[PDB]
């Protein structure tokens, strides 16, 4: 598995930053920045036990489709089913979200991910892409509400920062996975793997670290 | 497969629901309001996925009991699972309830779909009908809490006619179950698949169309 | 199966607390009371239809490691992971904890509940400690919180005792799993049901009526 060299290395930077995180956020009193410490080490925190899965091979699949036998990692719905909540919820606190946009965002996140893993495990290779076409539409919902439904300068010009990493980096994910091995088998999983690997630890500690130092 | 006919209808309804929602939920400023939106699109959007998995043929398991090899649409209880918190939810902040019958409700909503699981996929054909009846239980607890546990004329009138529609659908559920392909074997697949289509429909789609109206 | 008899045993215990939580639970008004009573009865409300699902055996699964074809009681994981929460959100309603703390705890119980499910249904056996080893981490987090991040008398004695119950019996569960058929194969089947029969009604209706008696 020539993929394990991002998986390895995915893992020990998810744990390098649930730990700065834990430190950094030793010491807070203060109630809002709790919550901030809460969801921001949690998100790498999870990612950190999902990718130490791949690479210790247990979230690991294979799905016949297209003549081939798949290695699908389905770890990667359970880690984002999870950690891309909680994203939305750091946004959403510090945006101060009514709890009707939260509930759409998190119910939209839901079903965003709920089909890439369906999709994912889709046994009719055509169907895989009908799931990918809905997961995407849910994304937009994302983006959406994400520019359209959300001011101390403050927040605001670190929600406009978190916001822009936000719609650049998950905009990237389903390129992967329409061209990496889940879709068309362009890219193979190595590369993939790489590209997902670059991605996670940049939507999350990198992500996380322009907000706890803010 | 011969009920594809419900799963292919249910699908487009749940469809043309969410999307009507959305739309009707366009321009919404009021913070209740807004979250009467979240849960009421979802609940089809949801729905919709879910029905797409059972016509493309997803989520759709064979499970060994009384002899033969029945065909067992699981996916229902992944819709369920998240769709019928969220109808009781629609109900409680409607009626303003405390945070202990929300968990209670939504408590005994998990366990409810939960047992359904179990019996549906369960290899005994008895047991199939004692997480029936644990099902069942706590269905009536959710009934229980609807009429005893739970006022504006406005939101009291639109409880009363929506707390209506939820015992009659809800309590039709069990019977589908037990006489259908899931316990007795009485009504055929396709039947039940129309039965549960027009359930679904009614105690989502109908039931939202009630509520965001209001 | 020599340990249907704990399991039998474990199931009408777990019934027993359900129903007279739920009488007891009969008449408050307080919705505090109220919340304390919609999570304390969840809690074996849960666990008793997992454990009927181990006794009638649908929890019940084999793992290949260590040359041997080991029964693995999943559906214990599916228990843990909504009463364990439940659990400590009774301590932290009690204690007014900040839902930074809230998540903390929830999220960090969340993954000790993860790792070890697929600790449990890890194939190397190896492995299977290592995710031990990240479980217990995470315990050790919230028995940090529990005393180092947690007051009229009233709730603070109530407390240090529910604290105390709780240190004290989550320390038992890895020893178990470690000794057990999940770990080490020191202890047999049997005598872990047992000590895991034990542990569950002490720390669920034990835990239980303290609180509510309180
Ligand atoms: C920490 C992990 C993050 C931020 C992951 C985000 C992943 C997505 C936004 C992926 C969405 C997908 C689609 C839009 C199409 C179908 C495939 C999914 C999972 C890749
Ligand atoms: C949108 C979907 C809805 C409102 C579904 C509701 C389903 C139920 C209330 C079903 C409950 C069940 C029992 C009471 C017994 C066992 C079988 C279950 C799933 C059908
Ligand atoms: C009602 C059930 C309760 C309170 C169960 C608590 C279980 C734990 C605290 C177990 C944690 C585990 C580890 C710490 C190591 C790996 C095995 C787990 C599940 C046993």
């Amino acid at each position: 598995r020539p993929e394990w060299i991002w998986l390895a290395l995915g893992t020990a930077l998810m744990g390098l930053g649930t730990l700065y995180f834990l430190v950094k956020g030793m010491g807070v009193s203060d109630p809002d920045a709790k919550k901030f410490y809460a969801i921001t080490t949690l998100v790498p925190a999870i990612a950190f036990t999902m990718y130490l899965s791949m690479l210790l091979g247990y979230g690991l699949t294979m799905v016949p489709f297209g003549g081939e036998q798949n290695p699908i990692y389905w770890a990667r719905y359970a880690d984002w089913l999870f950690t891309t909540p909680l994203l939305l919820l750091d946004l959403a606190l510090l945006v101060d979200a009514d709890q009707g946009t939260i509930l759409a965002l998190v119910g939209a996140d839901g079903i965003m991910i709920g089909t890439g893993l369906v999709g994912a495990l889709t046994k009719v290779y055509s169907y895989r892409f009908v799931w990918w076409a809905i997961s995407t539409a849910a994304m937009l919902y994302i983006l959406y509400v994400l520019f359209f439904g959300f001011m101390r300068p403050e927040v605001a010009s670190t929600f406009k920062v978190l916001r822009n990493v936000t719609v650049v980096l998950w905009s990237a994910y389903p390129v992967v996975w329409l061209i990496g091995s889940e879709g068309a088998g362009i890219v193979p999983l190595n590369i993939e793997t790489l590209l997902f690997m670059v991605l996670d630890v940049s939507a999350k500690v990198g992500f996380g670290l322009i907000l706890l130092r803010s």
